[PDB]
């Protein structure tokens, strides 16, 4: 297919360059999918938050993005609703494989971010695995799966000891709670993540707090990157 949703998709895109944050309060005031919104409705979220007011706008429109912001601000949402869209605008399904990596810093941390993915994301047709450790009971499963949720050391591996798994097509790598992950010792294993993926996609870099090594990783991570900072 399908006609009827590039039209939809081209209606949407047509809206990026009018977004202006001063006039968003609602997820509903950004140009997102009926899908997206539905989830999001359903899963209690109405207003947006200062982070995710000041990086969804910029991660609709392709951009690079470290978006750093205290916890508890809202950061998830911020890397997902742009995840979902991403997809959306490609009308992406299972068949299609990987087209978006999430990395976190703990299988915990991981599985909370899952969690919430598959709330808000519920009404989309792509399929979203969790690779966490704890064998090859998951390469099975998840050489089909659009969006994987990850720790670092697992994906590093499924890709060193995986020959089907292939990132050809990913559109987007975000990494979430990017500090943590940095603080954890993980800086020479996300280069080594890094060298397996195709440089042409778009990168969100999201952190609690402002660290020298985040913001070094924004050049290792990140092209000509938006930063955007949130306080109080
Ligand atoms: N737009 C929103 N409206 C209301 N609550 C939200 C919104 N976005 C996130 N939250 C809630 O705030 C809390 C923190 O969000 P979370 O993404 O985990 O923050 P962070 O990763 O920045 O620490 C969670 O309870 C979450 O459900
Ligand atoms: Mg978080």
């Amino acid at each position: 297919s399908m006609q009827v949703e590039r039209e939809s998709i081209s209606r949407l895109m047509q809206n990026y360059e009018k977004i202006n944050v001063n006039e968003i309060t609602r997820f509903s005031d950004f140009p997102l999918s009926k899908k997206t919104l539905k989830g999001l409705q359903e899963a209690q979220y109405r207003l947006v938050t200062e982070i995710q007011k000041q990086t969804i706008g910029l991660a609709l429109q392709g951009k690079d993005v470290l978006g750093a912001a205290k916890t508890g601000s809202g950061k998830t949402l911020a890397f997902l609703v742009p995840v979902l869209e991403a997809l959306y605008r490609l009308q992406w399904t299972s068949t299609d494989g990987l087209g978006v990596l999430i990395i976190s810093p703990t299988r915990e941390l991981a599985y909370q971010t899952f969690e919430v993915l598959r709330k808000v994301g519920k009404n989309h047709d792509f399929s979203a695995g969790l690779i966490i450790g704890g064998l090859k009971h998951e390469a099975e499963r998840i050489n089909n799966i659009n969006i994987l949720v990850c720790t670092p050391g697992r994906l590093l591996q499924h890709m060193d000891e995986t020959v089907s798994f292939h990132a050809t097509d990913l559109q987007m790598l975000v990494l979430d709670e990017a500090d943590r992950i940095l603080d954890m010792g993980f800086a020479d294993t996300m280069n080594a993540v890094i060298e397996n993926l195709p440089k042409k996609r778009q990168t969100l870099l999201f952190s609690a707090t402002q660290t020298k090594s985040v913001k070094d990783l924004a050049r290792l991570s990140l092209k000509n990157p938006e930063y955007v900072w949130v306080h109080e």
